[PDB]
């Protein structure tokens, strides 16, 4: 037996009080007339009256979108606070107009009319708004230690998110976008950029600033999708505050933006400048001349030394040329890699410092050009992206091996002069340590071709999705390195006892990589090298059984080993399988717009003059026409722009309700008349 | 094609052959890469078949020999540790050279993590997907598949068996 | 210049049947009456004029719902027919009740208005037409040899399978079940599973045919899902034409009507019977109560021996305690089972027959019992669906190699007197095949406990996926075990010419099942063994080194090794995985209800008074009145099914063009009222 | 016949909620505008 | 003889050719010796 009763009693208004509000409510040209002259004679009615639902007889004057009662109520000095904003979120542009001609709410006390206006994103409401002479407040920069922010944020820190969260959702509307900036595409970058940024600070609040740069990117990209003609997209790609807003557009990485088909066209023209047709050509025509350009790589770069501006000079000077050339001469520069480590040229094996051969001889030249470009790339273009790009630095590590692999060989040359057998050469011979350096150079070089797969149409959104899912494994691996380092200190802890010594095991050998595995876990450095092997199964089980006859130890031992491998294969390679799995589901949705983007950046560093020779050979020693024709193409852009989205705006469920409010005044006239 | 239960099957096989072909793209620019590393590092200490044990000098021993002495056997070498027939004692060698040991277990280590961890999970997230994709139109291609098997056998050419063809 | 023209001329009417038929679409009583007059009289109008795109007088007429038109039309002599097919598909009442009291068409011409109506699935129109003594064709049996059904479907398939799924989709339609049969969930678990049979039938129409048998199944449910109390359950329950209808349920494979909650209410109230609220004790309590009931199993049997019918003789009857005694039972005979191959009790190893042991003395009581019972189950219950269980299979492989054992042990007793060591006995002793078959036996009889965890409500739904994942690793091994003679023929085809003998290798071992794995690949048998072996990495490398120096013969081998390992695991294992991940994201929506199946099959295997014995101790030696109050409970739930249905028919739709319809005829009675 | 049968399957699989609202809102326009003319 | 039919198998129509009158038709000139083959039991058909 749950007795029921309302414990938030409401004051209830009086039965006068409710005969006005069902008369604005019914709607009635003479009831409400004779209730507010009973209200001025006698006070029998309180004109501000409100409903205990939070509505006032002007909120549902709004409601009825009748324009004579709201009149009457206007001429009758009805409160009119917070009523403007009402008939702005339902969207009827005449009590909009009309009550710009002059307690409980429903709106928070931060929303002005354009703010909300601009929520609701409607084109006419906004223009006769912002006809007005209206404003909206700066949101300040992120990170403010300003009087203005700080206190704001310690006396009230919820109503200053909701405050700014308000103005950056309504200066993201493409409508107010449209209307009040002269540079819609670069206003929407710009926005972009700082919704993008600001989304990770205010991590809470991540959703909604996450769809508004959302938003802003996808207007971006609608108004660009407007475009007639390719004068006209030339204009947009090539307007300077050669393609200038497209580089901006990477720069904020517009990504939408730059996949566009019209744009992926243009960057395609300007790429295959030579060859006028090549995706017409047959695919074994396009390998053949591939190939030959590609072998012609010592020529069309000695010819642009020699002559510049010949016939033959600007060949390499296009960009698939050049590409095509690069990738020949690093090609060539792995196959002579791939020719040190043989017999034919690798003879006398037991000097202590050697002279160098004819093929590191020839390697030598590809390697100071390396140097070199990498050296220029820190000061051609600038030095704050030189590290943004991930790629760097693995060029810098190649470089730095092969600086040390070229000065330990000059150390080793100077001072060490005669022969003796590999056999009784130091552990740290410097020979030794150069020959270490140049095979793990050799290795990151080899590694590096990974790079040139978003070139292919087929190997680039794999690259990106290896990308996706190698930000998974960085994950991964502190799990498995915190489970690695614990059972390695168990292991370690409870095995240090029994270690031997090299001479009195088999073969003078001590350590896991011997053929009897031996002294397993006996250090902390062997436990670590044991437990990464036994993930392979390249460690054997003898490995915990000791000398002695302690079998309590070996058995502790054993299901320290077991437990570790349960851990990390069963319940961990699988985990890794489900994660990864998941993010590749995840990104095969927008794995193409990836692709493009990064195919794009590939393109546009090879449109450039800087760095037109190899590796090999780069040793060797008005302003007011383009705004106006800009602003046009906005204009006309932005007023397509306008008219799709303004008739994409009609709905079914608009139409029906504007066609029942035009049949009930059609119906109510005709009454009238008849009556 | 003709069963109803191993037709579908075949195209989803040829669906996943068709992600096997990109994969080792990959698989063998990675072979390649530590195969040259690992060669470049390790072919001074070659040996011959008459010191080694048996006369034997290779992999296909019982005493792996020479794992990575040349640039065919560096690469049999590394194919091989994918199954995990490869010893962790090819990375050993006759002198005391712990630093060179060292880096050439190093490289063998980073090879097997990058062939194994990264790369045959990232295969199994690529034939998941492309399964998940091909499991709706799978009885279409089927049905299209055992239609053209079908007319291959209304015709009168070919009419006798090849033992009686000829 | 691609011209365009109409290749398909359709001979335009006059422009006088025009002005008729425009009349006739805009609705006028008197153009469309005096057109009548001049076409009967100075013969301008052909009365059945047709529309090009297939639309008569009548027709439009109908699409218009107005009646005077149609009853002047049919006053008029207008071709009816294929016109009432169009008012029953338009749904519409008036329409159809006129055209029942008196060239081109959409539909083919085996529909009759009755089977179109029970398509269209509308119950007001199927009553009024079954009211008019309609009756629909019976179809034949799926497997016809008769001249009948030959004769039709060699002249003409495609109409002979239209007019057989058109009648299978007429008779399934739950309107018609509910009116025209007296027993509609009978009639719907028949029809669900004929058209599940026929579905596999007629492969091609398969869609369809699945798609009314859940249909069916879905109306089956719904009919029960309206009852009121636990009475009309019970009635329905138990009408027999003790739990009937449960029963005909199961062997029909109704899995959503048996999985109903109410159901399984009313089958857990009857498993729990001397445990009133065993969900509300805790969980301890509950082990408690379950291991005390179970260790009392040699209790409760024999008490049931000797004094059927007393206070503890009962309590065996129960179903939980009579399972959870078999499965105390069974858990004791693994036990034994277990203490069977232990030192305490097994010496004297080096005898030929020896007699039996005491825990196989204990062991032969229960292996006497499983025989017993399997045989009365092949007897009692039927034989037909003995061997529909797919358990049964694994129960007759454990009694015979039981029965194997036993007459092998019996040989070996009778034929072999004396010891003698155990090295020295033959290949095929019969001592050593049936310790062989005892283990293989131990091994079945071990795993035969899988087939409890649908009684578990965590181990339920994981068995079922285990079974939906089994049937795709036996698609699966079809791939695999051709991959694998394919590999097999080659290299034994390869290798068999460097075959060895045991006595030239070391340890005189021949095998890869030796130390140092010899002849790998010698012989068929072998190649097999040794490749099925390379799947878990047991086969070492050197296996394919010949003796001599066939360095080429020994690298195709070694080739043909590599390419099986990358076939056979990083293909075919990861489309294994990938099959199954698929197969279980798909059953993991309908899992429960597959389980709840199960569990309930389960139970009422341990409903009956057969069986009541565990195994060590069961080889020890009016209709009318019931009819009509099913017939009762069947009138309220059709009633109250057909309520609910005629009104969740109620859409946005309809009721939107029911309102304009009465909106147009109340506004055209008021003008003619003003007119 | 094929073509006929494909035609008036698809001019009738056209007609949807929409387009029957916004065809009865317009009849209701014209007829009541009409209605009003003759009162008128 | 079944000329459209080659000329959609030659265009690639997968979902023409997938049609399930077309794999009626096909059907029935494939198992043109034996009337009824999907009736008779997988016992008999695979004897
Ligand atoms: C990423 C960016 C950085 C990349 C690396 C930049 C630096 C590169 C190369 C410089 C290496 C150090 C100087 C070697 C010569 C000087 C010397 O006497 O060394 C002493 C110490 O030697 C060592 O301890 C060996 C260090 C090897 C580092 C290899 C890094 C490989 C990274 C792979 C990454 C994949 C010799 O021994 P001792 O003390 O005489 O006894
Ligand atoms: C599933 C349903 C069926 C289940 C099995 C029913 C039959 C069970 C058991 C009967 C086995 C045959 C009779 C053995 C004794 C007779 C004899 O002389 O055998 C001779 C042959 O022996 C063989 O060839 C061994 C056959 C072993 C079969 C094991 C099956 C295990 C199935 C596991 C499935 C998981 C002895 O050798 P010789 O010829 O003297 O030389
Ligand atoms: C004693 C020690 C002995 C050691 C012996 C073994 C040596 C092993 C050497 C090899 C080590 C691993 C090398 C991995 C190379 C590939 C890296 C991933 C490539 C890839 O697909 O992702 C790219 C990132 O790469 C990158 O970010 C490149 C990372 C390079 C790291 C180099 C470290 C040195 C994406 O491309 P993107 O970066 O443009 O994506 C957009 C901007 N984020
Ligand atoms: C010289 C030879 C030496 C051999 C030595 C090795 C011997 C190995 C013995 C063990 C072999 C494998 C046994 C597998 C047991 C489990 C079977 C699957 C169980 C399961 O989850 O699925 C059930 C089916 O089981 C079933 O259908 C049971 C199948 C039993 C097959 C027994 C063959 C003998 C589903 O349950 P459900 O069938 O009720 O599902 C609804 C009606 N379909
Ligand atoms: C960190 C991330 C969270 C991990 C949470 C835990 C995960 C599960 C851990 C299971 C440990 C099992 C240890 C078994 C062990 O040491 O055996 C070796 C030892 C070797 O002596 O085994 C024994 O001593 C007992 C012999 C029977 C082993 C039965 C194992 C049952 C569980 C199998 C799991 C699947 C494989
Ligand atoms: C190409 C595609 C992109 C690949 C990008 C990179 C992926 C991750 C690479 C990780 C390399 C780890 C190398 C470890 C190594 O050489 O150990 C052998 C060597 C053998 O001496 O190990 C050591 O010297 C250190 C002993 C501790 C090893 C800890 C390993 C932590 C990471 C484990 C990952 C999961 C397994
Ligand atoms: C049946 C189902 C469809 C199967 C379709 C085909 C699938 C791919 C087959 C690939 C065969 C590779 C054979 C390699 C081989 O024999 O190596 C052993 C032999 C041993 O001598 O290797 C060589 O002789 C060459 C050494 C380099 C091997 C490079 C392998 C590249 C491909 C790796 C794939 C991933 C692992
Ligand atoms: C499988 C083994 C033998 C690979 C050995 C390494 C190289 C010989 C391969 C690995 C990556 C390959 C590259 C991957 C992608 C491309 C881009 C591709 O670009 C185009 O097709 C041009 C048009 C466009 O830009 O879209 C031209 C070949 C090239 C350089 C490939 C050239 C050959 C490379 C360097
Ligand atoms: C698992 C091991 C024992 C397989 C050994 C190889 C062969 C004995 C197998 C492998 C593939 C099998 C074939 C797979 C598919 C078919 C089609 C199948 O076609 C039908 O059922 C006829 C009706 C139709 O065409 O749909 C008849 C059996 C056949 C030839 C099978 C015959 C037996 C084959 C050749
Ligand atoms: C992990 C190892 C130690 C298992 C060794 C084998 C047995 C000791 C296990 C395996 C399966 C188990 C059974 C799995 C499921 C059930 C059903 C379960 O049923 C209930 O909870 C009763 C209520 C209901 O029917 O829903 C009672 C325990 C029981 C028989 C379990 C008893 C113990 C069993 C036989
Ligand atoms: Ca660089
Ligand atoms: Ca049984
Ligand atoms: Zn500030
Ligand atoms: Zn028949």
């Amino acid at each position: 037996r749950i007795p029921l009763q309302i414990v938030r009693a409401e004051t209830e208004l009086s039965a006068e009080e409710k005969a006005f509000l069902n008369a604005v409510e019914k709607g009635d040209y003479a009831t409400v007339k004779q209730a507010l002259q009973e209200a001025e004679i006698y006070y029998n009615v309180n004109i501000n009256c409100m409903d205990p639902l939070g509505r006032s007889a002007l909120l549902i004057a709004i409601e009825n979108e009748n324009l004579e009662i709201m009149e009457l109520l206007l001429n009758h000095s009805v409160y009119v606070g917070d009523a403007l904003l009402y008939a702005i979120r339902k969207e009827v542009v005449g009590a909009v107009e009309l009550l710009l001609s002059y307690q409980f709410s429903e709106f928070t006390p931060d929303i002005t009319p354009i703010m909300l206006a601009a929520h609701t994103n409607n084109y006419e409401i906004i223009k006769l708004l912002v006809q007005k002479r209206v404003t909206i407040p700066r949101p300040h920069q992120i990170r403010c230690n300003c009087v203005e922010c700080v206190s704001s944020s310690e006396v009230d820190s919820l109503r200053h998110s909701r405050s700014r969260l308000n103005i950056y959702k309504a200066l993201a509307s493409p409508s107010l976008i449209a209307l009040s900036s002269e540079d819609p595409i670069l206003t929407a970058f710009r926005l972009g950029w700082e919704l993008k940024e600001l989304s990770k600070v205010e991590n809470e609040f991540k959703a909604e600033y996450e769809e508004l740069s959302q938003q802003c990117k996808l207007f971006a990209k609608d108004l660009l999708d407007q475009a007639r003609s390719s004068r006209e997209l030339e204009i947009i790609l090539n307007h300077r505050d050669d393609l200038a807003k497209l580089k901006v557009a990477i720069k904020y990485h517009q990504k939408e933006f730059v996949a566009q088909p019209n744009c992926q066209q243009l960057l395609a023209t300007l790429w295959y400048d030579g060859f006028p047709g090549w995706r017409r050509k047959h695919w074994v025509v396009k390998l053949l001349t591939c190939m030959t350009i590609g072998f012609l790589f010592p020529m069309l770069s000695i010819a642009y030394l020699i002559s510049p501006r010949s016939n033959l000079g600007l060949f390499i000077k296009k960009p698939f040329i050049k590409f095509i050339c690069h990738t020949a001469s690093y090609l060539t520069f792995l196959f002579m890699l791939l020719l040190a480590s043989q017999h034919i040229v690798r003879t006398d094996l037991h000097v202590q410092g050697p002279p160098p051969t004819v093929v590191e001889w020839m390697i030598l030249p590809w390697v100071l050009g390396f140097i070199w470009g990498e050296i220029k790339e820190m000061w051609d273009g600038g030095f704050t992206e030189y590290i943004h790009d991930w790629w760097n630095l693995m060029d810098f590590a190649m470089n730095s091996l092969y600086l040390a692999t070229i000065s330990l060989k000059i150390v080793a040359y100077v001072k060490y002069n005669g022969s003796r057998p590999r056999e009784e050469w130091e552990m740290w011979h410097p020979t030794l340590i150069a020959e270490a350096l140049f095979a793990i150079s050799n290795i990151l070089s080899s590694l590096r071709l990974i790079s040139l797969f978003t070139a292919n149409s087929h190997l680039g959104p794999l690259q990106i999705s290896l990308g996706r899912m190698l930000l998974d494994i960085l994950k991964f691996l502190f799990i498995y390195c915190l489970v690695l380092l614990a059972f390695a200190n168990g292991l370690n802890q409870l095995y240090f006892y029994y270690e031997t010594r090299a001479i009195d095991e088999p073969n003078n050998c001590k350590g896991i990589r011997c053929e009897k595995q031996n002294n397993a876990f006996s250090t902390l450095f062997e436990t670590l090298q044991s437990l990464f092997w036994s993930v392979f199964g390249l460690l054997n089980l003898y490995v915990t059984n000791v000398k002695a006859r302690h079998e309590f130890t070996e058995f502790v031992g054993a299901t320290m080993f077991g437990t570790y491998n349960v851990i990390s294969l069963v319940v961990l390679l699988n985990m890794l399988i489900a994660m990864m799995n998941n993010s590749y589901q995840l990104i095969a949705d927008h794995a193409d717009i990836e692709w493009k983007f990064a195919r794009t950046k590939l393109w546009m560093s090879y449109f450039d003059e800087g760095g037109t020779l190899p590796p090999p050979f780069n040793i060797i020693p008005d302003s007011l026409i383009q705004n106006q024709h800009y602003q046009e193409v906005i204009r006309n852009l932005v007023k397509r722009y306008v008219a799709a989205m303004i008739r994409n705006s009609k709905t079914h469920e608009g139409l029906t309700e504007e066609n029942f409010k035009e049949l009930k005044q059609d119906i109510s006239s005709f009454r009238y008349e008849v009556l």
